[PDB]
């Protein structure tokens, strides 16, 4: 199922490529309109569509610059959209933040990941009516993580990423 980076969403720090399955930080903010739903704060960006319920999968790509990190996995509907507070699975944030040498679940409090290595992609599976969202690095197949939560309303694809270099494009 086509995911796509939803540009109305898309932190003013973000440039979403022609296609909406790419994504890259910039130091310099885009032009983009003003909206409640438009994150501010954080250089983050819905995925579309969301999902009510079932089986969704999907893998994203990722490459950090100096410095850089990103954040892959799935988010409510309800995500505050303003300020630079750091979300967590309280917010309704259940994903992975990679970063060049450390890897950390969105718990309350976050959960270190001790990994065989970095993961240069991350395969996001939703089963809805289970509750659950595991990650993979999509490469190795290395179990990254698998929350466990009850759902209910819409939960969407859920991306960030941060500094000069830092990019990060959908897959099937």
């Amino acid at each position: 199922g086509v995911i796509t980076l939803d540009p109305q969403t898309a932190s003013r720090s973000l440039v979403l490529s022609e296609d909406r399955k790419s994504v890259r930080y910039t130091r310099q903010k885009k032009n983009l309109p003003d909206s409640p739903l438009r994150f501010d704060g954080l250089p983050a960006v819905l995925g579309f569509p969301g999902f009510s319920s079932g089986r969704h999968r999907w893998q994203v790509d990722l490459q950090l610059g100096d410095g850089g990190g990103c954040t892959v996995g799935v988010a409510g509907e309800g995500v505050r959209r303003k300020g630079e507070m750091g979300l967590s699975a309280e917010d309704g944030v259940w994903a992975v933040i990679i970063s060049h040498q450390q890897c950390w679940a969105s718990t309350s409090p976050g959960t270190d990941l001790p990994l065989s290595e970095i993961p240069r992609g991350v395969r996001v599976a939703l089963d809805y009516e289970a509750g659950q969202v595991t990650l993979h690095n999509a490469q190795t197949q290395e179990p990254i993580f698998t929350f466990t939560a009850s759902f209910s309303g819409k939960v969407f694809p859920f991306f960030a990423v941060w500094k000069k270099g830092s990019c990060l494009t959908l897959k099937g």
